[PDB]
């Protein structure tokens, strides 16, 4: 109460009272009040701040930005401030002793402002002193001062005129200079600082601009606009990335979590998360405190809302009270933009962190620890677990703090519904939770429709399969019309099922979409119809409605948290018993590879003991001996003695029960295995040494790959290993020499390498390097073999078995003692429907928007003497409109369905295409069956993904526009607003659909070779870490991973800044429609009013879900563009059209013509044939006998006549070829394949295509056609479906089928199409023999590859150079060397 005693001596200037503040026309605050408290709010809140923000600002010195002048000219400003402040107590302090009574009011509020502007100055200058270029709190200081400096000002100005108003003229102009001289410090304290003395930044010019950006910048998010600019109209790609500002490379973050981990270890448990707990776990406390401030913002919404409605309701309250309803709300919503948006980065990049922070571990653990302990498969358990664990980090990282924020919500709406609609409410949340099951119910029913179908689309694949291998190899015949008929059929049956389930998903989605509207519907009738006296209000029904709009959401987010928190335990386990795996094994046995530089002996050893594992009994036992420096050792045992063992012993790979042993100078290992990393030859032979000339050729041609080299088309500079050419197993023992001899080691050791070359290339290798004539012999070298020919030569062997050393000596004393050497060389070795969809959809929404107006019509209603006159047809005509909604919404699932009966007629159109390929010009030369393979099934599997695009498009296109015209149909003065927030919209979404598709490609592209490099490093881990360079690895495996998060930065930042900038379109849309409403308030019901503000927050939401939705399925829209572009292949100039149907005259003779021929290859080439004219007379015969594929495949494409044949007539037999029929004359000719190959499909219909054929016959010849193997070969024989042109067995029965074939169709003439160039001898003598026995009664052309039966012929005549020779007389032909001849001598006569 001392404050009455403050202000006054009477205490005549009490508190707030609403009388004069709230009451009035004239809201104005009174006189102790704003010279306290509001002068008392800004102090407190920078005193408050102060010791943390130095705190925190004490841990982060940045920079020493010296002399700018905008620091000067603020630090002049906050003194000259402070010099005046303190002047008004010096001014108040001569009143008060000149014995003039003064309010202690006036030396107490002006004091403290000194105080705080002067630890404002000091702060300001501790600031230039750490050098930071933003404040992040400056602005909100200066902000809030400068708020209550503009409402004191206020207050004085209307004070200051009312009525020759009598004030002191020394505060007025103090205050009001104050006033300006803030404002201006705030503008002036809102630009930059210019730079820090030395930066990050020395060498690399492309780095992250977040780094240097205003307060302002970083919270709207300003560079990422002009990125998206920048790649807007050229393509992005390639380094015009930046690069990570050195908080976010492995290279710094994985040693702090590798360290803790080992400390945490050997302290040793909790798993990793509390290890972040204290390493990541100081950067969640923001992301929690954001939370609470974002969701308080949401229910502090429709709070306001109600106040807004209720005053509307009112028709005395003062006009201003409204404004001030209005100014704040939009507010608000700003601020609830500014914390959601902002909080989901600062989570999303902790996430990101994490995922790094497992990259540097399981790589460094995987490479050097976990020896013969690695029991798990070498893949699916450690590269499937890398993967999977890492990427199964991201979602928990979004989800984690949900866990407490989910519900709290929840229960806290339940609340106002039960404050609001009263108990009843209890009763709708009754509704609200048999609206939660169905949901649920429809889900997981929905669930187990698409299973059951997914089986039934898995068989329809299988099918698909078979028949694209049906196409693979085909040439000839038009089946392929009739079993893709039966496919279709099929597929259409599947269509039906999949029209049901349509049906069934369809009904689900959009009644689930229909639902929201049906429980409001149902909640409002048995809230009006339940007992009496409750007469609903716009402000109850609204409330419940909004409330319903914010709930329905965290309830449907609910599930699949719950699995993912449990997916994500599971997960933990695995990669906690792997990093709890360390055992470490490999600290130190040996006394280093090398210690001392010199000595006598290099390799030594005594008692040693060693076993694979602890499990196991001792595989080597009691080994001791010394080997001398620079000597030649070979160690020999049997098959699984256990020379492998001792030889991965000396390597230090091994188990030392107990043992000494020595070693010196540097070492290299050839296993008897080879790994061999995708490089170069070149690089992998270098293996990280340069290039030294001429040593590089001296150990190229002491390898002897010249040959190598030039064998490979690109020398050594060819990919080498996997994902390109093979090489040869000796080859590969060649290169794992060529590089260890090339790294120029100490000690050499070998498994026998030697074991895939040739002896003689064994020996000459042996006397170039390993042997003493090699150049190397001034080292120590070990190998180990069971070879032969080389023991003798070598200084020492030494013999072991049963892991004991049986023998030790030089070959002559071995050779002598005439003992375990030789009994080793004793017993071994030597000695229309579209509009019917558009149509519904406008129904649908017309109706929605008649309901929403009744509802409109019915809040408005008067109350008369407790009830609201009539209500009976109101909800009759309600529930009247919720079944027209239900019709309408049946009505267009109906509707995509038959949308899916168009895709089904599209599907038609596909298979019409597939009958437009049906020509194969082009075929030929391109590239087969991936594209085709891949082409037709991902069409076909996501043409039905677009009846679902459309739809869901179409529907939000239609809300956005209802929408739209509803918020116009209420006040037509406020439709000045619209065209340019819809322009905004459009460029906006325009630019980000345009850049993320780049962006999103580049995941894609770096996500693999990451895990390669990491299966390449585990497949070949003993080798690495037997040469003791590790350390480049694991640097390589950084740079790619590092890379590879270079490009998934700039994402998630432009996923964040399309909703920063476009939520505010929402907030300026709900700001001005609730502006222009309350200018009108006088000639408007509630009702309008309600609806119209209330659906401002349903626009937004609306806006917000079609952008991410229908723009990343907008992008999916560009994704069935591709789908066109990739169905875009068509227009091909062959055809099969023009016939002639003269009278049948064949066969009976077999005259032939040639004339004029110009036949040749590609047209770019040169002609093969050149004008061949040769009139084979009728008896005469030709044998066209060449090179290979010269002339054959062009006489058999002229007898195809498959293309177009405007022009084209042969005479034979006297009748032309356009004198026989054409169809009949081309399946009239019996063509035996090149390829044997016996039809698809059921043999006996594969035989009788038509079945317009005896079968009496057919088993006549085929008891003459003794070859019949592939048809015993076919499980059900005749009636079995054959497919991949009936490629199962071997081929020389599949050409026994083939000639049983030519017998069924029995023509008298038969053009040998090549079917004994491409087959064996003995099946060739076969066929031979059975071509003589059966048709010495019909008219062959035999082509034959080999001349063991070729000389029963006629007349054969060579076509050297493609041109007609020397006919008849074959030995002459001989004699005179033809071209066939020339081709046969080709075939290594050597």
């Amino acid at each position: 109460m001392a404050l009455r005693g403050f202000c006054s001596a009477d205490g005549s200037d009490p508190l707030w009272d609403w009388n004069v503040t709230w009451n009035t026309s004239n809201p104005d605050f009174t006189k102790c009040f704003q010279n306290t408290v509001l002068v008392w709010v800004p102090c407190f809140y920078l005193w408050a701040c102060f010791p943390f923000y130095f705190l925190y600002l004490s841990r982060h010195d940045r920079g020493y930005i010296q002399m700018t002048p905008l620091n000067k000219t603020k630090t002049a400003l906050g003194f000259l401030l402070w010099i005046v402040c303190w002047a008004d107590l010096f001014y108040s302090f001569w009143e008060r002793s000149r014995g003039i009574f003064l309010a202690p009011v006036f030396l107490v509020s002006p004091t403290l402002l000194g105080i705080t502007m002067l630890l404002a100055t000091f702060l300001i200058q501790l600031e230039r002193r750490k050098g930071v270029q933003s404040s992040g709190i400056m602005l909100t200081f200066w902000l809030v001062a400068l708020v209550c400096a503009l409402a004191i000002l206020r207050s004085k100005i209307m004070t200051a005129l009312k009525e020759d108003a009598q004030v002191d003229l020394f505060r007025d102009i103090t205050f009001y200079v104050y006033f300006s001289l803030l404002l201006i410090q705030l503008v002036l304290s809102c630009f930059s600082d210019r730079s820090p003395l030395f930066s990050e930044t020395i060498h690399d010019p492309n780095p992250c601009p977040e780094s240097s950006a205003s307060f302002l910048s970083r919270i709207t998010f300003w560079w990422i606009t002009g990125l998206i600019v920048r790649g807007y109209r050229q393509p992005l790609e390639g380094s015009d990335l930046w690069s990570l500002n050195k908080e976010d490379t492995s290279e710094q973050v994985v040693p702090v979590l590798v360290k803790n981990w080992k400390k945490e270890c050997a302290k040793t448990n909790p798993s990793l998360f509390k290890v972040l707990y204290k390493t990541f776990g100081p950067y969640f406390l923001m992301s929690f405190f954001f939370k609470a401030i974002h969701d308080l913002m949401m229910f502090s919404g429709p709070q306001i809302l109600k106040l807004l409605i209720k005053f509307v309701n009112d028709t005395k309250a003062p006009d201003w009270q409204g404004y001030f309803y209005t100014v704040l709300l939009f507010v608000t919503a700003c601020l609830q933009t500014l914390v959601l948006h902002q909080y989901f980065h600062i989570c999303f990049v902790s996430g990101m962190r994490i995922k790094t922070a497992v990259i540097g571990a399981v790589y460094r653990k995987a490479l050097v620890i976990t020896n013969s302990a690695r029991k798990s498969s070498t893949v699916g358990e450690i590269v499937n677990l890398m993967s999977v664990d890492a990427q199964r980090f991201m979602d928990l990282a979004t989800y984690i703090n949900m866990i407490w924020s989910a519900p709290l919500q929840v229960i806290l709406a339940l609340y106002l519904l039960w404050l609001n609609l009263g108990p009843s409410v209890l009763a709708g949340v009754a509704v609200m939770v048999l609206m939660v099951p169905v949901n649920a119910v429809m889900a997981m029913k929905t669930k187990t429709y698409q299973v059951a179908h997914m089986k039934s689309k898995d068989n329809r694949i299988k099918l698909m399969n078979e028949i694209l291998n049906g196409i693979k190899v085909l040439k000839l015949y038009a089946w392929e019309l009739a079993f893709k008929d039966k496919v279709l059929a099929i597929r259409q049956e599947e269509l039906k099922v999949l029209k049901k389930s349509a049906y069934l998903s369809a009904v689900g989605t959009f009644t689930w979409v229909c639902t929201p509207f049906l429980v409001a519907l149902c909640t409002f009738a048995v809230y009006v119809t339940i007992d009496e006296n409750n007469i609903l209000d716009a402000q109850t029904a609204f409330v419940s409605l909004a409330l319903f709009n914010i709930l329905r959401f965290p309830l449907n987010i609910l599930p699949m948290v719950i699995s993912s928190i449990v997916q994500a335990s599971v997960s933990l386990k695995r990669l906690r018993i792997f990093l709890s795996h360390e055992e470490l094994e490999p600290d130190s046995i040996e006394r280093r590879p090398v210690k001392d530089g010199g000595g006598t002996n290099s390799i030594t050893v005594r008692n040693a003991t060693f076993t694979w594992a602890r499990s196991d009994p001792p595989t080597l036992n009691g080994i001791t001996f010394s080997i001398p420096e620079g000597a030649l050792v070979a160690v020999v045992g049997q098959v699984g003695c256990g020379k492998s063992s001792l030889l991965s012993a000396l390597l230090a790979e091994m188990d030392k029960v107990e043992g000494h042993v020595a070693i010196k100078g540097s070492v290299a290992y050839v296993p008897q295995q080879a790994w061999i990393q995708n490089d170069s030859l070149r690089e992998n032979i270098l293996f990280g040494c340069q290039l030294e000339e001429p040593y590089y050729r001296s150990v190229i041609q002491a390898c002897a790959l010249l040959p190598d080299l030039e064998i490979l088309p690109s020398g050594d500079r060819t990919e080498i290993g996997e994902k390109g050419v093979n090489l040869s197993g000796g080859q590969k023992q060649r290169v794992s020499l060529a590089r260890a001899v090339y790294s120029n080691a100490d000690i050499y050791l070998f498994d026998d390498p030697l074991s895939a070359v040739d002896a003689h290339v064994g020996k000459h290798i042996f006397e170039n390097v390993i042997g003493p004539k090699g150049m190397l012999k001034n080292k120590t070298r070990i190998l180990v073999t069971h070879s032969m020919s080389y023991l003798p030569q070598v200084d020492v062997i030494i013999v072991m078995s049963g892991g004991k050393i049986s023998e030790m000596g030089s070959y002559q004393e071995l050779l002598a003692r005439d003992g375990a050497f030789a009994e080793f060389l004793r017993t071994y070795a030597s000695t229309f429907i579209s509009f019917l969809s558009i149509f519904l959809f406008m129904c649908n929404h017309v109706s929605a928007l008649a309901s929403n107006y009744w509802l409109s019509l019915w809040t408005d209603d008067p109350i008369v003497n407790g009830t609201q006159e009539h209500t009976k047809v109101r909800l009759s005509v309600y529930g009247a409109l919720g079944i027209s909604q239900g019709i309408a919404v049946f009505g267009y699932s109906m509707a995509v369905s038959i949308g899916g009966i168009l895709a089904s007629r599209c599907l038609h159109v596909d298979l019409l295409h597939s009958i437009l390929r049906s020509p194969m010009s082009f075929f030929e030369r391109t590239p087969s069956g991936n594209l085709v393979n891949r082409f037709s099934k991902e069409l076909d599997t996501v043409d039905s993904m677009i009846p679902e695009v459309i739809k869901m498009f179409m529907g939000s296109l239609f809300n956005v526009i209802g929408a739209c015209i509803v918020i116009l149909l209420a006040t037509p003065i406020a439709a000045i607003i619209i065209p340019p927030l819809g322009l905004i919209y459009f460029f906006v979404q325009r630019f980000y659909v345009a850049s993320s598709r780049q962006l999103k490609r580049l995941e894609s592209v770096s996500r693999s070779p990451v895990y390669s490099h990491f299966n390449e490093t585990l497949l070949g881990v003993s080798v690495i870490r037997a040469f003791e360079e590790q350390e480049r690895f694991i640097h390589q495996s950084d740079l790619k991973v590092d890379e590879n998060q270079k490009a998934y930065y700039p994402s998630i930042v432009a996923n964040r800044w399309l909703a920063v900038r476009l939520e505010c379109v929402g907030n300026c849309i709900v700001l001005f429609a609730a502006l222009f409403a309350v200018i009108s308030r006088h000639s408007l019901s509630a009702g309008l009013v309600g609806l119209s503000v209330s659906y401002s927050l349903q626009v937004t939401t609306y806006l917000n879900w079609l952008v991410r939705m229908s723009s990343e399925m907008e992008t999916n829209i560009v994704a069935v563009e591709r789908l066109k572009e990739y169905s875009e292949t068509e227009k091909e100039a062959p055809w099969q059209i023009q016939e002639t149907a003269p009278p049948s005259s064949w066969p009976q003779v077999g005259r032939v013509e040639f004339r004029n021929y110009c036949l040749r290859y590609r047209e770019d080439l040169d002609f093969v044939l050149r004008h061949i004219n040769v009139t084979i007379n009728g008896g005469e015969k030709v044998g066209i006998v060449g090179r290979t594929g010269a002339g054959k495949s062009s006489l058999t494409l002229g007898l195809f006549r498959i293309n177009e044949s405007a022009e084209g007539e042969i005479i034979i037999d006297g009748i032309n070829i356009a004198k026989i029929g054409l169809h009949d004359l081309r399946f009239k000719i019996t063509i035996i394949p090149q390829d044997p190959v016996l039809f698809s499909g059921s043999l006996r219909m594969n035989l009788d295509p038509f079945s317009q054929y005896s079968d009496e016959e057919v088993w006549t010849s085929l008891e003459l056609a003794h070859l019949k193997d592939f048809v015993s070969a076919l499980p059900d024989k005749l009636d079995h479906e054959c497919a991949e042109g009936g490629e199962n067995l071997s081929v020389g029965q599949r050409q026994l089928v083939c000639l049983a074939r030519a017998l069924l169709r029995k023509t008298k003439i038969l053009v040998l199409d090549e079917a004994t160039a491409a087959v064996d001898l003995e099946t060739d003598d076969l066929i031979q023999s059975t071509i003589r026995t059966q048709f010495e009664d019909c008219t062959v052309l035999t082509i034959a590859h080999r001349l063991n039966t070729i000389m029963d012929y006629t007349r054969v005549i060579v076509l050297d150079k493609g041109e007609i020779q020397e006919y008849g007389a074959p030995s002459d032909l001989l004699q005179q060397r033809g071209l066939f001849y020339s081709m046969a001598k080709d075939a290594g006569l050597v």
